[PDB]
Order: C-alpha cells, then sequence, then structure tokens
C-alpha cells in the first residue's frame, strides 16, 4: 500500500470544499491531502473580475508547487475543468508529478490549443440551462466571460445523485467561475517535455449529465490515458456519489505511481 | 381538541467565522416540512466577497439580515434562527424590524438581554470559556480608531469543541470553509443597550444540549437565569453543531416553534 | 528648526511621483518623508474595478500609520482629493498625527457628509471637459465610476504652469482614479474626536484652474483651519511650481506642530 | 550644396525595471524640433498592469513595442531608440518588423549581434559590471518551468551607477516609479539568434558616453568591436541616463539620425 501526497482541485465556480468527503477517506488510507481553493473559488478573497487567465487563476497550485519540498512528488487530481490547471501545473513543475488524475475532467492535449477540449466540451453540451453569464475586459482588454451556475443545472446536471444536504452546500458557496476559453485558445499549447510526459489517470462514470458519454470517450480516444478507471453509476461528483470507489481507484494510482 | 400545524419562513444565521453553510443539512430538512428557508452569509463570512477589517461594529456585520428584513413583504414575518454569537444578530434585528418578526431562536446562542451592555453575554461566555487553544488572534483598526480583535479558530478547537461529535466529512468541511470572525466586544460595550420594545418584546426559544464543549452548561444555564426564555428545549447528547448532528431534532422543534409563533 | 516626519498624499489617479521634487526639499532641511501610492495609484499594483471605497483607497496610508513605531508622530501632507485620506486617517489614528496639511486641497468637515466637499467642487468646476468616465460594480452592488483625466484638462487646469517635462511626466504615468462619490455620501461623517480635533494648514494658490478661488474660499469659510497660507503665482501642483515656498511653509508647519 | 532637414517618428524605450517616464525630459525636446514620439511601457513596466510573474520571455516583455508596429500605416517608418537593456527589444522588433524600422538607435544599450546567442551581450555586461551592489533578486517558474531571475534595483545602485549626475527630483522620481524587471537571460540563451535579414539589416547608430557607472567603457568598447555600428556619437560628461543629464544633446544627435535615415 503506498502511501502518497494527493493534491485535490475543484473545478471553476466550486472550492476545496467539494472534497470534503474524499480528504477524509484518503486520510483513512494514511495518504496526505491538500485541498486548494484557486484563485477566486471557494473563500480565496479575490474576486473573479481581477484574474485575467486560466494561469492567472491557477496560482495557488502553482505557489504550492513552488514551495513543496525537495525530492517530494504529489498526484494532482482534478475534476471538470481543473484537468487544465494540471496541464497548466505539469508544464511548469513536471518533476514535482508523480500522477494526474483526471476526474470526470478535460483532459487536454498537446496537440491542439489548450482551448481544444473546452470547444469540445460545449459542442456537446451547448446548453447552460439557467447558468447566467457576465463579462468583463482583463488587464490587456481581452473581454473575459464569467458565469454563475444556475441551481437546475447544478441539481440535474451536476449534482444529480447527490444527497439533497450536499446540492444545498454546493448553492451556498458557489461562486462565480470563467473559462477564460479565449486567453485559453492564445495560449502556447501544452509542451511534451511537461504536460505531454506526466503519467495519466482518467476516471469517469457513464452516468455524468455533463461531462457526457460521448464527449469523455471522445476524450479518451483524442490523447489515450495510462488507465482509465470507469466507475459504475454515481454522477459527476464522483468524490461525493462514490467517495470510496475514488479513494481505492486513488489507492491504485499511489501503488503504480507513488 | 383543536390541533394546529404551521408553515413558517425561518431565517438561519450562523455564528462569527462561519457562513450560511453550517445550515445545509438542517435548510433541505425544514423544507421537508413544507417551511420556507432563508440561509443568509453576514458580511465577511461564507463566501460573502467583504473582508472582515472593512466591518466596524457587529451592526455592521449583520448588514445582509437587516436588508433582507427591510425587504421583506408587507406583513411577512420570519422566525430567526441563531446559533452561538448570532442571538446578538436577533438582537440587532429585533430593534430595527421587531414586526417582521415572529420569534428568535438562539440554538446553543448567546442570550443578549435589555438589561445590560450588548457585550454582556459576550463577557461571560469568555469568563467560561476563557482558553480557544489553538486559535490564533490579530486586531486592525477601525473606522473611528477602535481596536477590533479577530480571531481564525484552531483546528483542534475545531475539531474537539465546535464539532465534537460531527462526521469527518463536516468537520473537513469546516475547514475548507472557515472565515476570519470577531465578537467586536469593544464596540459593543460602547453600543446603546438592546431597547424593551423591540428586542425585549420578541418571543424567544432557548435550544441547547449539555453536550456543547464550547459553549459549555454552566454557561448557558446562566444566559437561561438571566433572561428567562418564553421556552426551553434541551436536546440530549449531539454537540455544539446540533444542526449537524441533530438535525431531524432540531428541526421538529423548530416546528413546534412554527405551531407556536407563526 | 524642528525636523519632522511628514507623509506626503498624492490625489486620485496620481501617485508619489507628484512629490518627488517636494521630497528631496524637505530632506534638505532635515525632515523625514514618506510618499506613498495609494491603492490602484501610481505603480501600486492593484487596478481600481478591485477598489471599493475611498476607505479601501486609503489602505496604504492607514497600513503605514499602523505600522508607525510608538510615540512618532507625522505631518500628512495631502493634495486635491487627498483631504479624503488625512480625514479617514485622522478618525483611526488621531494621536500618530501632528498636522494635516491640506494643498489645494478638499477640506471635508465634521458636519456634513464625507461627501460634502466632492458636491461643492463638482459644482464650482462641473466640466472635467476630455476627462473620460467609466464604471463598473463594487463588490456590494454600488455603481463606482470612474475617470481618466483628459491630457487637455492635465495641461490647462492641473498643470498650468508646470514645465513640459514635468507635463510629459504626468501623462506618462497617470492612472484612472474615482472620487466614490456615491460611497462617501453613505459613509458616516467624519468625528469630532478624530479628524475634528486635528491641527489643520491650508496651503492654497488663487491660481489654480481647477480647485477655483470662490471653492477655496467657500472652504476655508466653511471649516476655518488653524492657519491659511496663500502662495503667490504657480498653479495647481504647487509642489512642482512652487517647490521651495511649500517646503518653507511646511517648515514652519514642523516648528508649530513637530 | 544642397542640405536636408527630416522630421521623424521616433519610438522611445525603456530599460528593464523602468517605464517609459525616464523620456519625459526627451520626448518635449525632439517635439520641439517637430519630430513625432511614442514612448511606450513594455510589459509589467512603468505603470503597465501586468506582474512581472505573468511575463515569460523577454520577447513576451517586449509585446507593446510590437503591437505598436502592427499597427503602424502602411509605409511609416520609425526609429527605435533604446537605453540599456533596450538593445534586445530593437532586435525581437527589428526580425518581425524589419520595414518599419528606419534606424535602431543604442543608447547606453545593450548591442546584440546575429552571430552569437541572444543572451551574448547580457552574459559580457554580467562579466563587466558583476556586482550590483543592493538590489536583491528573486526568482519565479515561468509558463515552461524555466526558472526567471527578477530584480528590484536598489537605491544605491540607482544612485551612483544608473543616476550619477542627475538631479535630485530626477532620482527621487527613479525611485517613487522603478518596478522589478528581469534580464530573462536563460530563455534569451535558448532563443533562435537574430536574423540577418530582419536585424542584421537595420541600421545602427551607437550613442554613449564613457562617463557611464554601469555600461562600463570597456563593455560599451567591446560591443562596439564586436557589432560595428552605422554611427558612433559619444558624448562627453553625463551620466548612463543621458535622456535626463545631455537631453538636449542626445535630441539634437537624434536629429542628424533621423536626416541621414528617416
Amino acid at each position: 500500500m503506498v502511501t502518497a501526497h494527493f493534491v485535490l482541485i475543484h473545478t471553476i465556480c466550486h472550492g476545496a470544499w467539494i472534497w470534503h468527503k474524499l480528504k477524509p477517506a484518503l486520510e483513512r488510507a494514511g495518504h496526505k491531502v491538500t485541498a486548494l481553493d484557486m484563485a477566486a473559488s471557494g473563500i480565496d478573497p479575490r474576486q473573479i473580475e481581477q484574474i485575467n487567465s486560466f494561469d492567472e487563476y491557477s496560482e495557488p497550485l502553482l505557489t504550492f508547487l513552488e514551495k513543496l519540498p525537495q525530492g517530494e512528488k504529489v498526484i494532482i487530481v482534478g475534476e471538470a475543468c481543473a484537468g487544465l490547471n494540471i496541464a497548466i501545473a505539469a508544464d511548469r513543475y513536471v518533476d514535482k508529478i508523480a500522477a494526474g488524475v483526471f476526474h470526470n475532467s478535460l483532459l487536454p492535449d498537446t496537440v491542439h490549443s489548450p482551448s481544444y477540449t473546452v470547444e469540445k466540451l460545449l459542442e456537446s453540451f451547448p446548453d447552460w440551462r439557467d447558468t447566467e453569464y457576465f463579462t468583463f475586459t482583463n488587464i490587456t482588454g481581452e473581454t473575459i466571460t464569467t458565469m454563475k451556475l444556475g441551481f437546475v443545472l447544478l441539481r440535474e446536471n451536476l449534482f444529480t445523485k447527490c444527497t439533497d444536504g450536499e446540492y444545498e452546500l454546493a448553492k451556498m458557496v458557489m461562486r462565480k467561475g470563467s473559462l477564460f476559453q479565449n486567453v485559453l485558445a492564445q495560449r502556447p499549447k501544452f509542451t511534451e517535455k511537461g504536460y505531454g510526459s506526466i503519467k495519466k489517470v482518467y476516471i469517469w462514470t457513464d452516468q455524468d449529465k455533463i461531462f457526457l458519454p460521448d464527449f469523455q470517450r471522445w476524450q479518451i480516444a483524442n490523447y489515450k490515458p495510462d488507465k482509465v478507471y470507469q466507475v459504475q453509476g454515481g454522477d459527476h461528483k464522483l468524490q461525493l456519489t462514490k467517495t470510496e470507489e475514488v479513494a481505492h481507484i486513488l489507492q491504485e494510482v499511489a501503488d503504480a505511481y507513488a
């Protein structure tokens, strides 16, 4: 049983709180767990209008990795859009990373633009139902779109099978967020030597009602992970609906990549 | 003979450092019963964007509740449930909006009175529970030059004294969203006493457990004696966060409060 | 000759740079001088859209005073709108302040709202010529108006008699700024015990082409300073056009209030 | 026989840590002569809103110049005057917009060549002037994992080595608006050499003074020998900031550059 240090990264609009059931499950097995709020997410004091790119949004992860003591390596687990924070972080700190785990997540590649899987997601799931959109101009003049996720979308598409206490928690702490899609479209592609070299484990469920089966299967086909684990049932938030299954897969990842 | 069942609009108020999130289990339980439930973040709490150093008094901290009550429709009344330091939010709200309040429910909460300074039950709480263990304190200077003490609750105090019997997912949640907070105790000491007409007139239900490891039995009993509640409900077992360890029990007590007052 | 520690505070849109001629003149006389960039001003990295009130904008001054060693007192010199930063700071740190000096500045009082002298200024000088205006919503939902000062306004009204090198410097480092007028209108009035008790010296010139003679005379009449010094000629930026005169008056203030 | 006087469009480029502001005396002097003058802040310099830790190479740092040249009208050419490290901005710009550049003027500046790595004159500068006295250094990791060294220039180095003979108002100004900066030296070392067709083809005028106390006489003379300028103007006296201590003299030299090349 290898014991590992996992860094859990929530998706846009959410915060470290979505890992509140998975963090103690992992700790029951002796793992070290760090759950971070990205900029303007969870209780991070910055507002989304001051964040200018997805790399800036990743700052809490990059600062953490910047400070990781020499010779320590982590397994970064990212849910939904956090696959982009894993790719950004892996290009900067490749040697600090034992493996990246994508949990019903975007799986960026090295061959297309950084926005490519965001484009495919939006093609697959174009209607975000009652989500509201806003814009602001970032410091270099680009128009950034933010969203405030709609509660029907939260109930039916993200937290489909979650407990009412979990769905209510989500409405009480959800924040605005942004794909920074147009800034990712202008971003240099992820490198082979950094992100391209990381070990990559893809966890998913075909009962996900927002990262739909055909988009997740397109992703796997588009850039084959080292391992794909498919959990039966649950929903998009497997760290809430299938917490022990996810904890079990991550023990297999710690065993395989330490 | 005649029995009555009533649906009510509850407004749930967290204590300093916390947010609307500690009510995430009690809010669905009450809605199961058909009640309307509002859970508000007070200033600089939960995901409220303000920082505590921009807040200058416990009144200023109460703004989300006051705004909410200002907006209530003509003839709508609510029952305000406040946990721990939120009894001061109930007293501040009651002196501004007495006719919009059907009852105040104090849930392992400070029970201010009208006879003493607004800071009086805070002094007694601290005499009772002077050591906040690994809690860290800070200070800032407010808009009129008062030194305000803020605190970052320590994780052992969180585990052992506030969330004693809560599950690990609930304790882990608390650590992920807890904010700085302040008692504003010295500015409460300079504050006009709560009025009789406002706060003194409100119905007051006191819910508590003698297993609470931070608002301790001798303090809670002193408050009940100091300012007799219209009704007291002691819940056996649980811990300070009865809305997490005794959610159904608190929801059923709150149904009785609605039947009686709403 | 008393030697004093002066804290110089620029007006909105400007930064510590407007004191670049007055700071060495004061230092030639043995004074300690601190020139601060307020939030989102000079080279301060914050952008104006993240600042939510004039009290927040005053943070560099309040942090400085927060840290002033016990028993030290300063003379805060504020130009144009910086009279509001002196009043905000004096209510929080009255005992740290030997005197407030208003240099062609707003002179807030205790009897009216904090926005009252801003209203009178705008009544006196309603047209800011080629200045541009923008708005953003602050974190509590108020609409904040920002301005980017127009260069004709800069040349003719603010830097009227200044050297071309000084006017060119102003265009190279000017930033956006805000009066936060509507938040000042909702702000508790300045207190008697803090701001009301400070010694107050008013320096002005009747050749000021933006804080016009009748507004400055209305201010003096509205809340009589302990001392009024009137410099002949120059323009609105007396610390550039009459630097030695200003340095001389401030030596008299150090002598009188230490 | 026939004499020629020409008005030109000069684009003035500050060195790392500085901004458009060090040109505040030379810009009016040139406009006195009827020239059009643009002085740009490069990324994270002057009042540019970007922070240096978001910039990943000296090319990325040069974006304001590149954007400006992209926007120049068809047939407009400019003379780029760069001080100290800005000779690298001139070389980066010239390999993208050679036909918009009438001449590059290196003003107590790095004079990159096409034969060696882009980092070569930066290595020679540091061999020549290894001790930056009270300058503080920091590091951050860029977008592909390179460690970038940034510096906050020390005030004694500012006073004695960069602004030696400048007035106190100019030295005080520098302290009030100086930013962090970076040579990006290791990323320049990995960079493709400047091309012959672009940068190699540009006219190059080298202005310098042997009284410069940071770009020292032996370094400046080595650069002139290393990559012969089309014209050299040595200004007697002054200091590193000749656009402040010899503004009129630099403006008159720049009139000669316009007469010759614009």
